[PDB]
């Protein structure tokens, strides 16, 4: 039979034979293994209702991130410092800069990851414990990691639709590229997951459009949230049906699209939704890695974008992380540490490979 | 399913005439290279199959060996690692008294007095029937791994056919295990900090099976992990079970099922080991896998062997083994092990992943 809900509409992460059983047990304990509940909003809801719902969901998701990320620390010591820069429009952008203890401007320079966190570009913050933990685990492998606190479409850092968060990520990356000696860095890659995978991809396309593409040496985009088509459910993206309500329901995502682009006038704009890029948007981009999760409704738009990058002549590696729901290898360090650290090491090795 | 559409099953499940050259999933750089080499179209049906006599399967395998070795030389001999590597040869004694040659690759200047490096004991592919550790693609692979800061031991094990034949199961398995035991007994002399098994296809089979044999023989503690690429582990290529759709979906993507069905026979001429997990790890029970050290299973997307590798990844997890499972997209069988000049980013992504895993076990 067909996998997931294509073969059995009642299947869930908890009953799907593909799920890593350690992850399935943890999700079951968290109440996240069954099919996700139908949300009170959807893509036909009022923008104000979608914003209010997203703002309500933010604290719940932040608590989950705190549970998953705060129970440990890297085995190598890491320093974190805060910096504030000014965006193109004059707003202040907070940066969290993670580095191995004892790394200075006088050390041998290290590769740099500018990290753009997930949350559908709508909610969550760089200060959340799971994202702080991720940036410190990356730094502990021998990296300088810059976590961007960009504006969100909703929630505590809201309410700023496209392209506010994108401009903040671009301005932060430009600042990093202009401060390589001070930070002690040798190369710069963009990396992030889900909405952060969107923002890392779009920041790089924007750098091409703004003429500073040479500053970015590569992109490592995890489970990218890049089609915006969760209301439509297109034929080209079977995972949207196959893994629907695996952690995220399609109605929830259809509602969360609206705060990012309330008029829908950027639905086909690749800077908002990279899946819609033309080959011309992608020509000349630096090497990319696209890493998708097997049991993720977003899997197939990530793989489609992997293929489009290749068709545009970009050097691209494509990976599926098996047994995982959406973004599980970014968070569940206490449950599937071998998977989590396999991804940490893969990102670090890629960053070093660009130096 | 993955990378497909709701109106069309992937590969030959949706279009029986599809090939690596026309499949929308193929990395276009790889598709272009295969087209230029004449290997993008569906592979030709072989002159032997699962109904042929064993002697005929051996003779065909011996003939095909030279062709595959020449392809490996075309792909592997055009360059060298960007970090300098030393290669030395050592000969050891197998349990039955045969000599086993080892090719030992290490960074130049690494000695018994250096800080110790992780070690990869590498078991090459060829269906356990053909190809040798001295082939240019395998030598290149071991040196590229060594260049990342590893000691890499290439095992020249006995084959079921070809130049190193004709030795059915369990000859090659015993050679790999004895090589691993020797490495584990010479850590100081080699200057190594940990030992992992790694290999692709028939070599993925042998790395998996060597580790299960180590469990059965009581020296499992010597092996810190296994990185098995596109493993050739079911032996079911004649049957085409419905549990393994990739066998139909990607049939004749480089390898046709009849060729693989024929290659089973030299490994196990009597068929009496068809369900023996040491010969065909896919048939392991949960108790065969309990207690194994951490595994990485890495499969290729457009590979007829993909689904038996993924099935084994899931069984390892059922048995409580810490296991990471990866699909390398856009690639035919073992392409990330060989096509360094065509898809170098994919090739070196796998090289870096194996090296990082080896370091993670030290």
């Amino acid at each position: 039979q067909l996998p997931g809900r294509l073969g059995d509409p009642s299947m869930s992460l908890g009953t799907d034979p593909r799920t890593d059983p350690r992850l399935a047990a943890a999700l079951t304990q968290l109440g996240l293994a069954d099919q996700a509940a139908e949300p009170p909003v959807n893509a036909n809801s009022e923008v104000a209702d979608c914003i209010a719902y997203s703002t309500a969901a933010e604290q719940a998701w932040q608590t989950l991130g705190a549970m998953l990320g705060s129970q440990g620390e890297p085995s190598n010591p890491v320093d974190v410092r805060e910096e504030t820069i000014k965006g193109r429009g004059g707003n202040e952008i907070k940066l969290y800069i993670h580095s191995p203890t004892g790394h200075t401007s006088d050390s041998d320079p290290l590769p740099c990851v500018v990290h753009t966190h997930g949350g559908g570009m709508v909610i969550l913050t760089a200060a959340d414990a799971n994202y702080s933990r991720w940036r410190s685990e990356l730094a502990a492998t021998g990296l300088v990691v810059v976590g961007v606190e960009f504006r969100n479409a909703a929630g505590a850092l809201g309410n700023h639709p496209f392209p506010a968060g994108l401009h903040d990520c671009a301005d932060a990356a430009k600042w990093v590229a202009s401060n390589r000696e001070a930070l002690g860095i040798s190369t710069l890659i963009m990396s992030g997951e889900s909405g952060g995978g969107n923002l890392s991809l779009a920041t790089t396309m924007l750098a091409k459009k703004e003429g500073w593409l040479e500053e970015i040496a590569g992109v490592y985009a995890q489970c990218p949230y890049i089609s915006g088509l969760y209301a439509s459910k297109p034929e080209e993206l079977p995972s949207l049906l196959e893994n629907d309500a695996y952690f995220l329901d399609m109605k929830t995502m259809g509602a969360m699209v609206k705060p990012y682009d309330p008029t829908g006038e950027n639905a086909s704009n690749p800077l908002a939704w990279p899946y819609h890029a033309s080959l011309e948007d992608l020509a000349g981009l630096p090497p990319h890695v696209i890493s998708v999760n097997e049991l993720d409704p977003l899997r197939d738009e990530g793989l489609a974008h992997y293929r489009k990058l290749l068709k545009a002549g970009v050097s691209t590696v494509g990976r599926t992380v098996h047994g995982t729901c959406h973004a599980a290898d970014c968070s569940f360090v206490d449950v599937i540490p071998d998977v989590y650290f396999a991804t940490v090491r893969d990102i670090s090795a890629f960053a070093y490979s660009r130096a």
